[PDB]
C-alpha cells in the first residue's frame, strides 16, 4: 500500500487487435483436430483474457477454469503449488490450451502444466496475454504470447494491484 | 439430440444493454464510499462478469464463486469460496440467467451472513416463469420467455459457451 | 516458535472414559429420531475425536467433514469465515451433530452453524470434546461437552501447536 | 438391497495389526530428521488416520486430501488439496483400502511433483486381485480376497464407517 500512479502501456485498442490476432492463430492450429478441445483459464487472473480470447476462437471449445495458490511474490518461490479449486470437467485426449493472464516467473504455471498433463490430454498447450521473460525463474513451454513486455508491474484486464484495478479494458503500468 | 443454434439476441444489442447497466450500476454505488466487489458465480457468469465490470465506473473487486450444480433437491454447497472478504463492502452478485432462482436464493443468504454494507444481484437474461423461490434482483439485462438458450457463458452440454451472442437451439426433427 | 514443554492435562484414559459417556448420551438423545443421522466433523481439528466418537454412538449414522477457514488467533476476529470444503452429503432433513475438537473464541464454529442451519436439517446440534469458556467471545449453542477446561493453551488429540502435536493420545497444555 | 454385516476383522485384531504397523512406519523414518507427515485420503481414512498415527512415535504432521470419487475412466481431480507444504519432508500417504488403485496412483504423482524427500504408502486393506495399475505400497494391514468389506471408515451407501471393526455385506436372497 504505496502511492503510486498508473500509466497506460498498452490500449485497449491494441489488447483488441492482438487478441483477434492470437484468436486466428489458435483457430488455425487446433481447427483439424477432431478431437475436443478446452480452455483452461487460471483464476482470478485470466477471467477477462479467457472471455475475450474464447470468442475470437472459431472452434468448438469448451471452456473451464482452475484456482492454484497463490501466495506473495516472496512465498510463492518456497510453497508448494497447490488446486484451491480443479477443473469441473475431464481433459483425458482433449487439446487444453492453458490461458494466463501474465507469465513472470513461470514457477505456479510450470507446476499445473505439469499436474493437467498427468490427466494425458491429447495435447497440452499454453497461451499468455502477457510474458515478462527477464523476469522468469523456470523454463517453461509457451506457445502463445500476446505481449513481451518490459521488466513493469502492470495492472488491469484482469491484472491487480493488491486487488485493485482488475477491472480496466487496459493495461497499464504502476509508477510508485 | 440432433440440433442448430440461431441467433436470438446480437453480439450487439448485449453490448449495448451492457453499457446501460453500467451506467445503472455506476449510479447506485458511486456516492457509497465503501469498498465494491462483483462476485460471479462460476463458471456460466466469466464472459458477462468481463464486459460487465469494465462497464463500472467505479473502483471495485472482482472474485468468484463456484456452487454445487445438479441440473433441473438437493443442498446447495459451495465448491470454491470467495478469495476476499465482504464484510462491510457493497457487494454485486453477477449471474448469467435466473431461472428458478434457488441456487442463488442459497448463495445470497450464504453471502448475507457474512454482513456485507449491501447485497444485490445482476444478471443477465430473468427468466420468470420458471421463478420457485422469490429473490430480488435489482438489475437485469433481458427478460425473455421460458427458452432454452445458448452462448454468451451459457453452455448446452458444455457446449457453445463461447458464442458472443445469446441464442436459441432447435431440435431437429 | 518458542522454547516450551508439554504437561498432561487430560490423560488418554479420561478422554476415553469421558467419549464412552458422551456416546451413551447422543446415542439416549438420537436413537428415537427415525430420521439420518450425520457426524460432521471440522477439520482438521476434530479427526480423531470424531474416529473414537462415533465408535460410542450406537446410532447408524453417516460421518461428513467440513474445512473452514483458518487464519490466526487475531484474524480470524476480522475476516470472514469462508469454506475452502463443504460436506460431501445432503443434510437437509437429517439430525446433525457438529464435531468439534474445541471451542475457544467460538467465533468459526458459530459461523459454521449458521451456514449449515440454511440447508434446514431436521436438528441441528454441536458436541466439542473441549470447551475454554474463559475465552469465549460470542454467544453459541453447545449441547455436549467434554470437559471445561481452565484457560490454557492445549495441545494434541487433533489440537495442534505450530501443526506439531496432533497425535497425542492426550491433552497436553504448553508451558513457555 | 437386503442385506446384514457380520464381523470379519475383529475390532481386538485391528488394533493389534495397526500397533505393529506404528512399530514398522517408526522405525522406517526414525532416523531420518527431516520433517514427516501423515496423508490421509478422505473420507475414507479419517478412523484408520487416528488411530495410526497414536502408534507412530515420531513427531509429524497430520494433513488430508479428497480426490474425486466416482465409483467403481474420469480424471482425478483434487476436491481438497493439502494444507501444508511436503517439499524436503518424509510422506506417508494413509489409505484405507487399496483396490484397483487407480485414484491412488494418480494422488501418489500429484504429489510426488512437490519434490517430498520420500513418499510411501500405508493401507489398511488390500485388495492384490482387484489392481489395474500397479503403485507400489510399502505398508499393508490386511490383505484380503475380493470381498465387500465395510466398516472402520468404509462405507456402503455411506453407512457403516462408525463400526470398530472391518465386517463383511451379506446379501439375502
Ligand atoms: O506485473 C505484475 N502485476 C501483478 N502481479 C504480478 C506481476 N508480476 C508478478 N505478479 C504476481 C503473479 C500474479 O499473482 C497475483 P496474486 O496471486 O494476487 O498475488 C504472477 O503470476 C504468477 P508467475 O510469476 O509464476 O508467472
Ligand atoms: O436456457 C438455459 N440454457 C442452459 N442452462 C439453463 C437454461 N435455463 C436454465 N438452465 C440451467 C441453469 C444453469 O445451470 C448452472 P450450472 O449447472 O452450474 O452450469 C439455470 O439456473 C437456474 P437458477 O439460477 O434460477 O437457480
Ligand atoms: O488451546 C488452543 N490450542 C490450539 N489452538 C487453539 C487453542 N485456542 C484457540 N486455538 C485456535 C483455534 C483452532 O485453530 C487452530 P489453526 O487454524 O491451525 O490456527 C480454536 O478454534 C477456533 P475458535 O477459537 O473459534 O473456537
Ligand atoms: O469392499 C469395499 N467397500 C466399500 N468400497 C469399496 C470396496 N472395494 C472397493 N471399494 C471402492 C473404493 C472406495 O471408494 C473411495 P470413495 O468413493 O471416495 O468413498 C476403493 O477404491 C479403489 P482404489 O483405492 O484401488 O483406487
Ligand atoms: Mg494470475
Ligand atoms: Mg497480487
Ligand atoms: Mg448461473
Ligand atoms: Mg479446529
Ligand atoms: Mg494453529
Ligand atoms: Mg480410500
Amino acid at each position: 500500500d504505496m502511492k503510486h500512479t498508473v500509466e497506460v502501456m498498452i490500449p485497449e485498442a491494441e489488447i483488441k487487435a492482438r487478441i483477434a490476432e492470437l484468436g486466428r492463430q489458435i483457430t488455425e492450429r487446433y481447427k483439424d483436430s477432431g478431437s475436443d478441445m478446452v480452455l483452461v483459464g487460471l483464476l482470478r487472473g485470466s477471467f477477462m483474457f479467457m472471455a475475450d480470447l474464447c470468442r475470437e476462437v472459431q472452434v468448438s471449445h469448451e471452456v473451464d477454469f482452475m484456482t492454484a495458490s497463490s501466495y506473495g511474490s516472496g512465498m510463492s518461490t518456497t510453497r508448494d503449488v497447490k488446486i484451491l479449486k480443479d477443473l469441473d470437467e475431464d481433459i483425458r485426449g482433449k487439446d487444453v490450451l492453458i490461458v494466463e493472464d501474465i507469465i513472470d516467473s513461470g514457477n505456479t504455471l510450470s507446476k499445473v502444466r505439469e499436474i493437467l498433463s498427468l490427466r494425458e490430454p491429447k495435447s497440452l498447450a499454453i497461451c499468455t496475454l502477457l510474458d515478462k521473460p527477464s523476469r522468469r525463474e523456470v523454463n517453461v513451454p509457451v506457445e502463445f504470447i500476446g505481449f513481451s513486455i518490459p521488466d513493469e508491474f502492470v495492472v488491469g484486464y484482469g491484472i491487480d494491484y493488491a486487488q485493485r484495478y482488475r477491472h480496466l479494458p487496459y493495461i497499464g503500468k504502476v509508477i510508485l
